């Protein structure tokens, strides 16, 4: 007849329970044999009707306790079945195990009585999930965030998943740690934020190079646009990954291109990596520069010109940064560096930040609209709160500096809210101005000298003349140049102030590109406090009158000179092709100062409404402007596939590292098709563009994965998140994805690159002493390729354990290890 043995699983497979590797969860259903709402009647059940586990079994006799009074004090109360507060209020864990097994059944006739009742298994589901966050252990709490919300685990090897076991791991082999030698070191660490991909794996190392070169080739390999093809990159996370990585890259590209001895070549393949630490300057310097270093000057800019308060003084302008610019009058001899006033991440940082303040630290609905009208509004303001003082100052120094290519962000010519450059920001005019003056003046050598605490003279003194004493050497030496005079005081005193143009620049006119006035700036002299033009004595001293105002532009003063000229000039050196060091790829001089880069994006770039309004449709429509204000390297977004959850959907949220997007799905920017016209419209403008390629995490991955894992801090050791700590413990991450874009390309170019340029596969990496290795494709991520992912949200306490300390356990499809194991209560 019937009974309680109808408890049993239908069957001890996939098909009835569920599983993750074999192992079930608390927040797993399965298919019971059947079901009862009385005790006398039990209706066998379809493949169709489904139960939760932790109706049926628990971790410990205390959460079988608290499941039944949580259960009875929210709705599933029934005197009929002995169930009231009152009779569920004094069981406890000393209670009998018989006892509780009686109530939790009766329990369990009520759960299937409200099941019928309302026709579906949904209030349940969702009373299960509330539940859960009750209990400590069960919630996604044991998983020990950290004091701010933070922390990550790290993947270690196990008995019980074995699958997911790994030779390699190496973490935080970065910058100058890459041999593992110095892990105490100024290396930068391992975890940032999503799942962690292990990049001292050889064949991760071998499908990065796979990667890298179906972007250089994206146009061609996808048969779109064949001139739309990737011509360098900008290198997510550098600090982060195993840098061998940055090796490899590099030694592809110099296969590729032929880089080391022509700077006409290295220079038409341009690569920086984000990560302003200092030493990984030192290690691109010892490594003959294959990427740009990201230097620390904006934060500079920022400290010294952006803040309301607190402003540092004006020297720091001049120290504070990889390059000392006291007189710096030399080339090849700077750290190769890529700069900037603004990037993505700042911007960032401030509006989260207005969103605590507004809102206590809340359920983080969107009013990031309202951050963004708090923004705007203190952005137009003399007296600004939030937003920063002297944007137009920063990018005067930004653009006069020599040793580095400086880079514009998006955000500062644009409305970055707004749909795509449809809204110029207040700051374009003065921005874009300096831009063009950039390419038709600044060149030669740089002398930044103070004249008090709050007053620089940055002084440029044009192509082909190398420092103050110079006489000329190019035709363009006499007419270009220029000096940027910044004042970080609003109240200084109106003076006169002297200027070493250079002996080149003797009784010479000047005009007044840009000045400070009450109201702002004026672009011919109007409301300033010196003329339109002025003119040198015989040893090249200018007199400039300056003051300290306080407007929406300027808090302190602005003040810009650059010879009169009749005509259009362009002060670009042009890199000959034969470097002065075989040993270096890129090198800081006058033709690498010749570029500018422009960041052609923002995280909170709104949702297109239409294909019009795809950045990449745009982008391609607007070439010519870009080329006009002297971009010569676009920085464009990553362009994969998105997590359908992620906040901004903005990129760095990758599911699919070479799907970049189809006409019906695309991007936020657009699709391939698109992509691959913008890029070849650039080009078609002589322009070259850079993809912002993210090897450091994976985010969104569908598939879940039994592993193991350690709470570790953010190097890859252990950590104790204050008293407590957990390793060796079962975790159902998300690990498993890639999407057709991983299957169908992952490791395709393999074979193509090996017969091409073996030395890719032979050169041993400093981190692991071996060679990529091409022998493995992948075509589909998980955990064996993995460090580790940020804390996932889930829990450390879902993997059922038996009574007997193992986990329960099916022998299934790919599950074939150990013998099945199942509760006594689901068997
Ligand atoms: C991971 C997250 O941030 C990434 O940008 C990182 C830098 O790459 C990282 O080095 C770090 O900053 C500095 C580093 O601490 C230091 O060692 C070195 O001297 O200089 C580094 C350069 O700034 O922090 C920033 C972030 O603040 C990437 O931009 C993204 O991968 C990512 N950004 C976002 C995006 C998403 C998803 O769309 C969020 O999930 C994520 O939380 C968020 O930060
Ligand atoms: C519907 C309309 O919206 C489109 O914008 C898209 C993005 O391009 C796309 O990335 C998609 O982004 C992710 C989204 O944030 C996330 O919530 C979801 O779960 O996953 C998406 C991909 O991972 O969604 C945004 C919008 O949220 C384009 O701008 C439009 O072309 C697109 N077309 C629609 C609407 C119109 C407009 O009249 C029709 O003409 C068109 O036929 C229709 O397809
Ligand atoms: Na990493």
């Amino acid at each position: 007849g019937p009974g309680t043995w109808e408890n049993m699983a239908f069957a001890q497979d996939s098909s009835a329970i569920n599983n993750i590797n074999g192992y079930l969860s608390y927040t797993g259903w399965y298919r019971p044999y059947g079901t009862s709402q009385d005790g006398k009647t039990w209706y066998p059940t379809t493949v169709a009707d489904w139960r939760p586990i932790l109706m049926y079994v628990w971790p410990s006799k205390d959460v079988q306790v608290k499941f039944i009074q949580y259960f009875v004090n929210h709705g599933y109360e029934n005197s009929n079945y002995g169930l009231t507060a009152g009779s569920v209020k004094d069981l406890s864990e000393n209670t009998a195990s018989i006892n509780l097994n009686e109530v939790a059944q009766n329990l369990r006739y009520v759960i299937e009585q409200h099941i019928v009742a309302a026709k579906s298994t949904s209030q349940l589901a969702n009373d299960i999930n509330n539940f859960i966050t009750t209990i400590p252990e069960l919630s996604a709490s044991s998983e020990l965030p950290d004091e701010s919300g933070y922390g990550q685990v790290i993947f270690v090897n196990n008995d019980n998943t074995s699958y997911a076991d790994s030779k390699y791991r190496l973490m935080s082999r970065t910058i100058n740690n890459q041999t593992g030698n110095d892990n105490s070191g100024d290396n930068g660490y391992e975890f940032l934020t999503g799942i962690d991909i292990d990049n001292s794996n050889p064949v991760v190392q071998a499908e990065n190079l796979n990667w890298e070169y179906f972007l250089l080739n994206y146009g061609k390999l996808m048969g779109y646009n064949p001139d739309g093809n990737f011509d360098g990159f900008r290198i997510d996370a550098a600090d982060h990954i195993d840098a061998d990585v940055l090796d490899q890259m590099g030694q592809l590209m110099d296969d590729m291109y032929h880089m080391k001895g022509n700077p006409q070549n290295a220079n038409n393949h341009l690569s920086y990596n984000e990560g302003y630490r200092s030493s990984a300057a030192r290690m691109l310097n010892k490594k003959g520069n294959p990427q740009l270093y990201m230097d620390y000057v904006g934060s500079t800019l920022g400290n010294v010109l952006g803040r309301a308060n607190n402003r540092d003084t004006i020297s720091n302008l001049i120290t504070g940064s990889i390059v000392n610019r006291q007189n710096d009058v030399t080339e090849n001899e700077a750290t190769p560096n890529w700069s900037f006033v603004t990037n993505h991440d700042q911007r960032a940082n401030l509006i989260n930040g207005l969103i605590i303040k507004d809102h206590p630290g809340a359920y983080k609905a969107e009013y990031a609209n309202q951050a963004w009208q708090e923004f705007y509004a203190d952005q137009k303001k003399t007296d600004k709160q939030y937003a920063q003082y002297n944007v137009p100052a920063q990018y005067a120094i930004l653009l006069s500096n020599k040793d580095t290519v400086p880079q514009i962000y998006y955000g500062d010519l644009y409305n970055e809210t707004a749909q795509y450059m449809q809204e110029k920001s207040i700051y374009y005019d003065a921005i874009t101005t300096l831009m063009k003056a950039r390419k038709q003046f600044v060149s030669g050598g740089q002398t930044m000298t103070k004249l008090s605490d709050n007053l620089i003279a940055s002084v440029r003194y044009g192509k082909g003349v190398a420092n103050a004493n110079s006489e000329g050497t190019d035709s363009l030496s006499r007419t270009s140049g220029m000096a940027v005079i910044v004042g970080n005081n609003p109240q200084m005193a109106e003076q006169t102030i002297s200027i070493n143009m250079g002996r080149a620049h003797a009784n010479e006119q000047y005009r007044n590109l840009l000045d400070t006035t009450d109201n702002g700036l004026t672009y011919n002299a109007d409301g300033a406090e010196n003329p339109e033009t002025l003119t040198t004595d015989d040893n090249g001293i200018l007199k400039v009158t300056v003051k300290g105002y306080s407007n929406p532009y300027v808090s302190g003063y602005l003040g810009v000179w650059v010879p009169v000229v009749s005509v259009n000039q362009d002060v670009t050196t042009n890199a000959a092709t034969v470097s002065a060091d075989s040993n270096k790829i890129f090198e800081s001089n006058a033709a690498l100062d010749s570029h500018m880069i422009y960041q052609d994006f923002s995280l909170y770039q709104p949702e297109p409404i239409s294909t019009e309004n795809h950045a990449y449709n745009i982008i391609a429509q607007n070439a010519e402007l870009f080329n006009n204000l002297g971009i010569t390297d676009f920085w464009m977004a990553p362009p994969y596939t998105q997590y359908s959850e992620s906040r901004y959907n903005d990129g760095y949220s990758v599911t699919d590292r070479y799907n970049l997007g189809t006409n019906a799905n695309p991007t936020k920017y657009g699709s391939g098709e698109e992509l691959a016209n913008a890029i070849a419209a650039l080009h078609s403008a002589g322009l070259k563009a850079q993809v912002d390629i993210v090897m450091n995490q994976m985010i969104g991955l569908p598939g879940q994965e039994a592993v193991t894992v350690t709470r570790a801090d953010n190097r890859g050791m252990q950590t104790d998140v204050n008293g407590k700590t957990y390793a060796n413990q079962m975790y159902f991450a998300y690990t498993t994805g890639g999407g057709n874009g991983q299957e169908t390309y992952g490791g395709k170019y393999l074979s193509e690159l090996q017969s091409k340029y073996p030395d890719l596969f032979t050169t041993r990496a400093i981190s692991t002493g071996v060679a990529p290795d091409p022998t493995t494709h992948i075509t589909k991520w998980s955990a064996k390729y993995e460090n580790g992912t940020s804390l996932q949200n889930i829990g450390i306490g879902l993997a059922v354990k038996l009574p007997n300390g193992e986990y329960a356990y099916l022998r299934s499809s790919d599950n074939k290890s150990f013998n099945t194991l199942l509760p006594s209560e689901i068997s």
